[PDB]
């Protein structure tokens, strides 16, 4: 019960802890800053709206502010929304931050600004105009920014948002910024490395340029430099999905044998894409504490067999050597240098895109005394042929990642992946077979193969009746991934070999459930004594042959795009017991099996022990509520996206469990006289996207509505005449969490108040 | 140009040349029988309404009544609707019918009467009860049909409509309806055949009962009956997916050998699900004009190897013998009785279920000489091995299906087929392999095969880089079926083997699609030279290694499902000509493709004769429609299912040949001040599902309107004001044709209108 209503669009919080008090105003569909922000406001945030200037009047009485986050306001038309384009570019006019003595960090990207912005506080420590029209650095202009700290200027020149010109940089321009230690010029068309850089930069990013040379004493002075990447600089273009120009004769980024001497520091160097031919020793000569190496989108598939530069690298801890084949050959098998064997502190190794027929136990000798190793990924390679218990010499790899190959009995190429916007590994040993050509599947193929914990075989071609016999080596195994393949459940003896099994994932296996006649054994789950999890979602299922999953341990099934509504066909009572024996399920997922209704009976047939069930997306037209009562232990309801028209007489009367009700996307009209009267175990309420007129205080007592944890009425037809004067008055003073309050939670009338925000209205006139 | 509007809420139809005057009121949530229904009104229907009740008052003037359809206004609660579930039976009050002395046809289907209606006139031909309450047929209820030739008595006992009680059929009771040609009593729980039956039938429906035994003079009277159905009698249970009693001791329906000896019309025997074992040669003695036989569904595995019934059936033209393989054995081959080669007239040969592991050319033999032989259907058999060079000797077949098996290098299980509710064979000899295990195909597979027409190979394990040398011997292949297989366009050369191909499905062969960094061909078009339709959707196309797909022939693309939104990324001019070269594409389908917007460029790239162009369901927020101009061919514009928020200023001068505009599911909330001024080509134009309040004379132009064919307009948010005063005149006095008139083209206010119609609006009020 708060004495003054919220009247601002923005989400207010405040953290004692650090005196801070931040305002976020993200996405609020603002032409101007919002009046009445605290005064001691230190954080504030006006990202994706259209203001279109910033003036001394803007941050007038906030002179507390430390951060202010102002992105995306006039975002460049190749990258921002066309439905709504900006018309002129953001205009900062003088004086705007000079006031803001507190200020620490400034995000001005996305504005189409033509200069860096003048007149800052001597305070700044980060400013970022990433993705502005700023492609000519003078010295003169970054006088100002004299303790600044982290500098963004990419994304102001390239192919989503040209300058039609080369980037320019003064001699010197960054010198004299004697505490910078982040420079981010990425994306710019830049055509040399700038110089002289400050000594205490500790990261420079210059990828995505023009830069066809580094000069030997072009980081003569980084002394401290930790972080150095130079990828896409002649670049790699076979098969880039952006618009890319590679250099000259296609020549590499050459870089001297000594350009990296003085980065001693040096942790993280990224030559991705660069056309890279050889790897020379000599760059790392002085180079010893390097831990992060990519060398990925080069063309060093021959250097993958020499290799010299691997002996300097000791602390390594990631090499990646991803997409480097010869554009026309698909090699025979892969020849690792035995300089691999002197990488003593590697954890992961990535070689993708190498592209070879037939993977050896011997190919990977130098990798066989390699302490440290956890991931092996040799993905998107189309190896034909590889036994698979070679791997029995890798027990101590957390993944072996062999996805997308032809085994049988975006991040590699993305433009930009750290461009800024407006699983079973936990088990442990994984062998990720997916997205291979496995037919058929046999114990021997697992031979050796017993300590795994993870086989993910998703997406194969197994179009096979298993009976138990065809993972026996697999005794640890803790999670099989069998989605995507065309399993025929004839036998109920299915997967009963994998003892330890606590995860089984047979989604996306319609193929035999399509066609009439056939056989299928769902109680085949019997068997599995320590099953957790089983998910057999977009199955098709409309028929079994068996009436009973069975289960003593099973805790969670997805049963989600099947056909339910075959299976329990009204005057069919044969499978309303299916899930009823699986003694200890916890949480069940029946969305999107077409169910208009569900028979009498389904309720009765639910297992005992039943937290949270799922309806969504089903198109029930009609539910008895009443029915909810032999459901003793729900506290989740999900009735998402379907038909209903109306809520129980008394949801009390219906479930004293149930603690989170989902009703959004319905067609509600309208809330039953006494609808949460006496539900006190509500604490979670969800009624938005329906078409809700009006809300009484009888059907929403304060008693049940102050405990909700959450409310969400956005998206409904609320009419705004004097009988919602109850509804109006306590949406504006009410504790309670609903989301989307001044965005959202809208009047559709009458007339003067029709597209108006709730919390926004003046009831006066209602009481005189 | 109407004096008088239609307020009649049912479609009226006048046809002058078989004098009918019909009144559609089929589905119209009509709770009475309306007013104003036509004097000369012939055919009424009245389905899927709530009326309940029919008395003299119903059809007091209507005494031209030839057919009265009162199905499913008080549907059974099991089939029927559980939202609007039916209160109380129908009740007809008497003489309800006595007048009307001109009734041919009446329908009280699905209405839970108890009785069969009395006072019906004497000229009624056709009475239909199905789906009542009727289980006791006595002889005086049907003395008042005794002019009745078609009686429909069916599903008044069964599973999804029980009366817990054997059907009652006194005797004789239909033996003086001495004009009586068709009769079923199927679907309810009939334990003996009810006798004695006028011999006068030509078709007798007893399928899906309790009839247990056929006495041998059953039928002894019946010289003139054409189809006889006894199906589902002692039914065949395995894999029912519905409610299925067999008889006892798994024994069959006992029919003695002379049953069916009066029977010398019978073109149609139909003896599905029966448990037969064995088929006696003396049942056909005395039949022998049989056309159609159904033994389907029985245990007659061994019988097909003996079969020596089928010498007394040279006339048959279609023989099914599907589902009857032994419940627990996997058959080495499938055994076909030398008999089968007595069928001289066999057009239609059906043996899906039969299951065995090898099919050999000479298993076959029996069918060699069967000069009519049209389709051979071995479906659903798991038939691991079938050199396919054996259909050599079976060029003259039109259907060749192997659907549904192993080979590598709802219909048979429906209840009631009849239920009764409120390709590519056009090219030539198809050869169908869908849904089996191929996994890898070569020429040798299709040698002796080079007279094929269409190829279904869909459903298949097909992961393969085509070059041009798998389908070297179909060399008249017109249409090949390559859809869920995982198609690897490494070669521009796939499919150029085929070069009579005209119509190719590459549809759902997504998997290589979805991986990064692999090579795609999307140009290998330019090769088949009489290529007219291609399919290529839902492959997930977001990456292409050409930038044009080229054909001189090519008239349909259907590239939906696809990601033309990133191929077509902003500031990627890259793929823009995609389709460019496709000289003679007529038609483009880029629906469900994401674009949100459409890039500069796109309109300019397309072919130079597109007709139609379908940009539906792809979240569109914005057009510029003045880009139509570069597409001067263009006839068909589909911008359904988007986010279109307005129309154009003028449609005439964004394209002056567009014909059809289809803008249905929009947020379009009003027309342009002259959108159809002088849009002389204009035939069609749906502006259904929008939210649209007001239409004035000058966006409509009547010059322009009375060249439709169609204008849709329902379910829009219609403000009935005086301000509509020009709309509401208009809708009510045009001939154009606006389909939903009194069903979906309402008032959503203000207030009073809310929820009516506006053909039924008088706005007298607004000029006094
Ligand atoms: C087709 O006709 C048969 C009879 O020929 C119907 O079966 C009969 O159904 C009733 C009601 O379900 C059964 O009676 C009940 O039996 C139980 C168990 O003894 C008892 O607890 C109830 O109070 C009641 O007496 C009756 O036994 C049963 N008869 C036979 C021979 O099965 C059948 O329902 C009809 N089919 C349909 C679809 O209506
Ligand atoms: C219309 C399909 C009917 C079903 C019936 C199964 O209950 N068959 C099948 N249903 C499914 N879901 N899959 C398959 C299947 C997959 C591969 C090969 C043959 C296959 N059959 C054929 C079949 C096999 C057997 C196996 N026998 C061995 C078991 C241990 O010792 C003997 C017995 C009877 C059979 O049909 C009569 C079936
Ligand atoms: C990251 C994958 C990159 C692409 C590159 C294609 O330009 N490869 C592939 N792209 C697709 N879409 N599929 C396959 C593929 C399928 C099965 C086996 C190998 C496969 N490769 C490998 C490859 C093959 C060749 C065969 N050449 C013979 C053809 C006739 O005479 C020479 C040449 C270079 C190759 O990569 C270097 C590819
Ligand atoms: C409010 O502004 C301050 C200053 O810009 C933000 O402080 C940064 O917080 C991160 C941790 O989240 C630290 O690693 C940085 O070193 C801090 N920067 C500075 C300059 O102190 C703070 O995160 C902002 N808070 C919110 C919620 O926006
Ligand atoms: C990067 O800089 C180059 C010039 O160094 C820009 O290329 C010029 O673009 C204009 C306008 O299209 C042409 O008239 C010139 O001929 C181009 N010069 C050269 C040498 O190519 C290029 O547009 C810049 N990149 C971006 C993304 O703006
Ligand atoms: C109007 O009623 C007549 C009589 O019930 C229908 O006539 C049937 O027409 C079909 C098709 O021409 C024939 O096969 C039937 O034999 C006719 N039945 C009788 C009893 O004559 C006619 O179809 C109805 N028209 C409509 C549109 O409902
Ligand atoms: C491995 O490759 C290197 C060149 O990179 C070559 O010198 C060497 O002979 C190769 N060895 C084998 C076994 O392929
Ligand atoms: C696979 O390798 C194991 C040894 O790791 C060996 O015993 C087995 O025979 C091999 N199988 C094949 C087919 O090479
Ligand atoms: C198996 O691999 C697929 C990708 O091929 C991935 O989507 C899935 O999450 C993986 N399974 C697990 C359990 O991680
Ligand atoms: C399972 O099938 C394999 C062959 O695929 C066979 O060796 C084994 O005996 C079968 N299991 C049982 C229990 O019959
Ligand atoms: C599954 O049901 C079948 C009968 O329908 C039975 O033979 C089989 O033993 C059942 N499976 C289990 C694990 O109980
Ligand atoms: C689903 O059940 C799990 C426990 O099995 C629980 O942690 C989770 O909160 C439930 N889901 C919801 C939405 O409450
Ligand atoms: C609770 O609901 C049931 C069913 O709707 C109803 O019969 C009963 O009277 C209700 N309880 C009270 C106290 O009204
Ligand atoms: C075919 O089946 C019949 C029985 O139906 C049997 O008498 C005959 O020997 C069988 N012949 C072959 C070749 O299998
Ligand atoms: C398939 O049959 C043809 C004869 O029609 C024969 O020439 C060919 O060798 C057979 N192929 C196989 C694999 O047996
Ligand atoms: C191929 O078979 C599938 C069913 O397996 C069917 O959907 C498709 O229409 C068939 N193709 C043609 C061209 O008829
Ligand atoms: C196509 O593949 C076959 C089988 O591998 C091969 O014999 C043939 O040479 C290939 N075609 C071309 C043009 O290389
Ligand atoms: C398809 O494009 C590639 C280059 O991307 C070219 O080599 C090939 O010849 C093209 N194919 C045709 C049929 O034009
Ligand atoms: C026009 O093309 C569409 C596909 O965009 C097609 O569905 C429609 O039937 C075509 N109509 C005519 C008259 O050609
Ligand atoms: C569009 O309208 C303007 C004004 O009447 C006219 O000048 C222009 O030629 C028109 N363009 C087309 C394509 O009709
Ligand atoms: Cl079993
Ligand atoms: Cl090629």
């Amino acid at each position: 019960a708060r004495w003054f209503p919220k009247t601002l669009p923005c989400d207010v919080t405040l953290d004692v802890s650090k005196n801070h008090v931040i305002v976020d105003c993200t996405d609020k569909h603002l032409t101007e800053i919002p009046g009445g922000i605290p005064t001691n406001t230190t954080n504030l945030t006006l990202t994706i709206n259209h203001i279109p200037d910033i003036s001394p009047a803007s941050f007038h009485r906030l002179v507390h502010l430390v951060e202010i986050d102002f992105r995306c306001n006039c975002v460049p038309i190749r990258l921002g929304s066309k439905s709504n384009m900006c018309p002129r570019r953001l205009q900062i006019k003088p004086r705007s931050f000079s006031g803001l003595t507190y200020l620490k960090s400034l995000y001005l990207d996305g504005n189409q600004l033509l200069e860096i912005p003048q007149g800052l506080p001597p305070s700044l420590q980060l400013l970022s105009l990433e993705a502005n029209n700023i492609f000519s650095i003078r010295k003169e202009q970054l006088t100002e920014l004299a303790n600044i700290e982290i500098l963004y200027l990419g994304q102001n020149c390239y192919y989503r948002n040209p300058c039609y010109v080369s980037y320019s940089i003064e001699k010197d321009a960054f010198l004299n910024l004697t505490k910078l230690k982040v420079l981010s010029l990425k994306d710019n068309n830049v055509t040399t490395v700038p110089t002289v850089l400050p000594s205490t930069l500790t990261e420079l990013y210059l990828y995505n340029n023009m830069i066809a040379e580094i000069q030997e004493d072009d980081f003569n002075n980084l002394n401290q430099l930790q972080i150095l990447d130079l990828s896409g600089n002649c670049p790699r273009c076979y098969n880039a999905p952006f618009p890319c120009t590679p250099c000259k004769n296609n020549s590499p980024l050459q870089i001297p044998v000594n350009a990296f001497d003085a980065l001693t520091e040096l942790k993280v160097l990224r030559l991705h894409s660069n056309s890279l031919q050889h790897v020379p020793p000599r760059w790392f000569k002085n180079i010893n504490n390097l831990q992060e190496l990519d060398l990925s989108q080069n063309f060093l598939a021959k250097e993958i067999g020499d290799a010299k530069f691997l002996h300097f690298l000791p602390n390594l801890i990631q090499l990646d050597l991803s997409f480097n084949f010869e554009l026309q050959v698909y090699r025979a098998s892969m020849n690792l240098s035995q300089a691999f064997s002197s990488l003593k502190s590697l954890k992961i190794l990535r070689i993708r895109g190498y592209v070879f027929k037939e993977l050896k136990s011997f190919q990977l000798s130098p990798l066989h005394n390699l302490q440290n190793l956890e991931v092996l990924d040799l993905g998107t390679n189309f190896i034909k042929i590889a036994n698979l218990s070679m791997f029995k010499q890798f027990k101590r790899l957390k993944v072996i990642d062999l996805s997308v190959n032809k085994i049988s009995p975006l991040y590699y190429f993305r433009y930009d992946k750290y461009a800024r916007s407006c699983s079973c590994y936990k088990y442990g040993q994984t062998l990720d077979l997916s997205k291979n050509s496995i037919f058929f599947i046999k114990s021997s193929d697992f031979q050796h193969l017993s300590f795994l914990k993870c086989l993910n075989l998703s997406g194969n071609l197994i179009s096979q009746t298993l009976n138990g016999s065809e993972f026996q080596p697999l005794a640890e195994l803790r999670y099989l991934d069998f989605s995507n393949n065309r399993l025929d459940l004839l036998h109920s003896t299915a997967f009963e070999e994998l003892r330890k099994l606590e995860v089984l994932d047979i989604s996306s296996n319609s193929h035999y459930f399509q066609s009439e006649g056939i056989t299928h054994m769902l109680n085949f789950t019997k068997n599995l004594k320590v099953l957790q999890k089983l998910m057999m979602n977009d199955n098709d299922i409309s028929s079994s042959t068996s009436r009973t999953m069975e289960s003593e341990s099973l805790r969670t099934l997805e049963f989600r795009g099947n056909h339910l509504d075959v299976l329990w066909r009204d005057g069919d009572n044969r499978y309303l017991q299916l899930f009823k024996n699986l003694l200890k399920l916890e949480e069940l997922d029946i969305s999107k099996n077409s169910l208009s209704f569900l028979p009498s009976g389904v309720f009765d047939g639910m297992p005992p022990n039943l937290k949270n069930l799922s309806l969504a997306k089903n198109g029930l037209k009609s539910f008895i509520w009443e029915k909810l009562r032999y459901l003793k232990n729900l506290e989740t309801l999900d009735l998402s996206h379907n038909q209903l028209t109306t809520v129980p007489e008394r949801l009390s009367n219906c479930s004293r469990s149930l603690k989170n009700l989902i009703l959004k996307n319905n067609q509600i009209r309208s809330l039953t006289k006494y609808f949460l009267q006496d539900a006190f175990q509500l604490r979670y309420l969800d009624l938005s996207s329906n078409k809700i007129q009006m809300i009484q205080k009888t059907s929403f007592p304060e008693n049940v509505l102050n405990n909700l944890k959450m409310l969400l009425l956005h998206h409904n037809r609320f009419l705004c005449t004097c009988d919602a004067v109850w509804f109006v008055w306590w949406v504006q003073h009410t504790e309670v969490t609903i989301p989307y309050l001044a965005t959202d939670v809208t009047c559709v009338g009458p007339g003067a108040h029709k597209g108006q925000s709730v919390i926004s209205l003046d009831l006066y006139t209602c009481e005189l």
